[PDB]
């Protein structure tokens, strides 16, 4: 009813975590939007947004998101609070871990969106990332391939943070 969570997914992990986040916020505050069936104008309807996108391409964006990305310039994000989350593999993609959310945030923040939910890089083993802002990632970095045992605690802590930041 108030937070629009727009996600794209390749093997379904970002979708299942979107469902967990929805449940963690509760009181049906978040409405899930699979980007494969969305319009860019759908983003304009919210003041609070959570962007979900995994990184599996070493120089490209997830297909569903790639299509939409080109049209981001069509929406004014000024005044909107935006959070980001994504899946990836820190070991197999050491120099590009979570690049996707970094690319998305850079474009959305340039259009006026205010980033909220910065997440610590501590506890990860990688080299570089376009999501790196130095000290923190622009959003929650999940790794189901190497750190699936840490996912639930990570989601729980990040939502508690987002609850204070989004003013819930």
């Amino acid at each position: 009813k108030k937070i629009g969570l727009f996600y794209g997914t390749q093997t379904g992990k970002t979708e299942s975590v979107a469902e967990i986040i929805r449940d963690e916020f509760g009181n049906d505050v978040v409405t899930l939007h699979d980007v494969s069936q969305a319009e860019v104008t759908d983003l304009n309807d919210y003041q609070y947004l959570i962007i979900g996108c995994p990184t599996w391409n070493i120089g490209e964006l997830q297909s569903d998101w790639e299509g939409l990305y080109s049209e981001l310039d069509d929406v004014d994000f000024n005044g909107k609070l935006v959070a980001y989350f994504g899946t990836g593999d820190q070991i197999g993609y050491a120099d590009n871990f979570q690049d996707a959310i970094g690319i998305l945030e850079e474009k959305i923040s340039q259009r006026g969106g205010k980033t909220v939910g910065y997440w610590s890089t501590d506890g990860y083993d990688f080299n570089d990332s376009k999501a790196l802002r130095n000290g923190k990632f622009v959003g929650l970095a999940l790794d189901e391939d190497n750190q699936s045992d840490l996912t639930d605690d990570r989601i729980k802590s990040w939502v508690a943070q987002l609850k204070s930041e989004f003013g819930l």
